[PDB]
DNA sequence: TACGCAACCGGTTGCGT
DNA sequence: TACGCAACCGGTTGCGT
């Protein structure tokens, strides 16, 4: 079709090309003609052809987990903005924590020749690590580790442990000693990590959390529901609960209300994520905020670099959690005694 | 690189090709050799090269609006599943209801030569319609119209008016006559449409909704908040509210709680969308459910068809809304008098 | 000066033998 | 029998003049 233009224009394709990508000087007349031709023929230049030639697709792939989940959803929306803004095309791929799906997506991606890769796999078993190395040649940055698990990628780290610690503290400082926790999957940073930071703060305070008080979530509202329930369903129940993520949080609020328990009057609840609607949870949720957007652009940035500045050495950027006080927490019984 | 394989294998590339795409018979030995070569060289065949040749990218583009919003998020997640499953690669593009962004994305898309296009633009001004026609050559289906606005595309229709009518009815049948509404943007189907179905049911019942009782939302929690507030902030207030979408709903629940109003004891509220967490809103939200997934796969399906079966005639499939009874509605004052 | 030639990127596939 | 030749898809870009 580029020939078709050149022909109408009575110039070479080489010419047509250059004008289109202003990559060398072209006489005005000449320029105009090509533009005209380009217009009547309704010419869209093939990017595949161009990619074939130039050796880069100008498109980047997101090998995610799930994309509906608030947390995830927010990051992705961010990522895209960034790609758009710097002319990159986004390939969204959800592997659902399934190795096969993951080997699958990884391969189409490579074949489609993505310029770089954004990785959000949630859980990372050896096998997954292994596959990843297999594609060390394609530039990449993992956005979900707590510390860097491999030398062949960039990493952005979130300080999930310092956010976890922040949560317990707040609780401690507000009057609490009988507290419960509903963590997310231990095979995850946001899971394991947040829990540990949260547990440290407790040891520091000589607060022991009885095992019947710790109930595993999976980040979904239902787990929030089940757990909150199992927690208060007991003879002896805490006065405060630390919940691994805002959505499960929102689930624990339901159940409490359903048991007829008052928040935060009967139980205070602290969240984690500061998701876009957390303020509209009822009551407005006090949670720890995770810089999602920065989490996004920061990853993009490291990627681009590696891409354009062809960096070869793995980098790792840290980002920081921060408390957001809302209305779901209340003074504990020990407030005045501090 | 295909040459590189052929060379190790001591066969022609033609050969190497065929074996890889089992597109003609190959002696076992021969086959093995190529596979071996393919292996040591760690060969990933270029899809761009192949696309260049075969004339199709095997990738489809989603020209969306926003992707974080529950509603949207859910559809997209669906769409992807479908693409994956039939070997298509997804290009997510959010135009944010901005013409430019939209002309922009539309063009990269064409240049990237997407096999087909999924369109979710929310509002459709002439200019936007116009651009769309400009690309009638690329197969497409709009997923968000109420009725079909153009002959050059497929459409999936949701019956937003029958869902709107369903909502009012329920209210009517539960005892209500003083009702309010917070609709979404009138420039949208889900906006305008739902409101009209809702308004019809009312005329039928000789129920007039006073203008101070109708407050525009924008589908976001905050509008839900502001409106619910402006509604109850009045001398005279309804006994029930119909809210255009679940999230804004979730916003109206906040405010009511914040004004110290009880749901549904002081005000019943009916939603619309049946979003994945609506059951966990507090109280669990009674809403009208929109088949999001079907809404998704159905679109994919029409697309593929047009793609593979090269259909030329615009098609249009209808999908159906349905009531979901939860805990946010209560008997109105006129229940017993029916 | 302002522009054109022809090889190249990496595969597919119709004819042959 | 089982496989190879060479043109083609649609652009880019080093040498020239
Ligand atoms: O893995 C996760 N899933 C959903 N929400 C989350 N928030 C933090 N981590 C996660
Ligand atoms: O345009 C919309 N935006 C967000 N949620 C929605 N639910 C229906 N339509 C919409």
């Amino acid at each position: 079709t580029i020939k078709d233009v050149a022909k109408r224009a009575n110039v070479s394709t080489t010419t047509v090309s250059h004008v289109i990508n202003k990559t060398r000087f072209v006489a005005e007349e000449t320029r105009n003609a090509v533009w005209a031709a380009i217009k009547e023929l309704h010419y869209s230049p093939s990017a595949v052809a161009r990619s074939l030639a130039v050796n880069h697709t100008k498109s980047i792939g997101l090998l995610a987990t799930s994309s509906e989940a608030a947390y995830f959803a927010e990051i992705i929306e961010a990522v895209e903005k960034n790609c758009f803004q710097k002319g990159y095309t986004l390939i969204l791929g959800n592997a659902w924590n399934n190795l096969e799906k993951q080997r699958a997506y990884l391969s189409m991606m490579a074949q489609k020749r993505v310029d770089g890769l954004l990785v959000m796999c949630s859980e990372y078993p050896e096998p997954l690590l292994a596959m990843l190395e297999e594609y060390r040649h394609i530039p990449m940055v993992v956005m979900d580790w707590g510390e860097a698990k491999a030398d062949f990628t960039d990493a952005v780290i979130d300080n999930a442990f310092e956010g976890g610690y922040m949560a317990g503290r707040y609780l401690i400082e507000r009057g609490h000693r009988e507290i419960g926790v509903i963590p997310g999957p231990l095979e995850r940073n946001t899971g394991a990590g947040r829990l540990a930071g949260f547990m440290k703060a407790m040891e520091e305070a000589m607060i022991k959390v009885p095992e019947s008080w710790i109930v595993q979530g999976d980040f979904e509202p239902e787990s929030g529901y089940r757990a909150m329930q199992q927690i208060l369903s007991q003879p002896h129940r805490p006065t405060a609960v630390f919940c691994g993520g805002d959505i499960m949080a929102m689930g624990a609020l339901c159940a409490a209300d359903e048991m007829g328990l008052r928040v935060p009057q009967d139980v205070s609840l602290i969240g984690y994520d500061n998701v876009r609607n957390a303020r509209y949870f009822t009551p407005a949720l006090t949670t720890i905020h995770q810089p999602k957007d920065s989490l996004g652009e920061t990853a993009f940035n490291m990627l681009l670099d590696r891409i354009v500045n062809k960096r070869e050495e793995p980098q790792s950027i840290e980002v920081h959690p921060r408390l957001i006080e809302r209305r779901s927490v209340a003074d504990g019984p020990f407030r005045d005694y501090r």
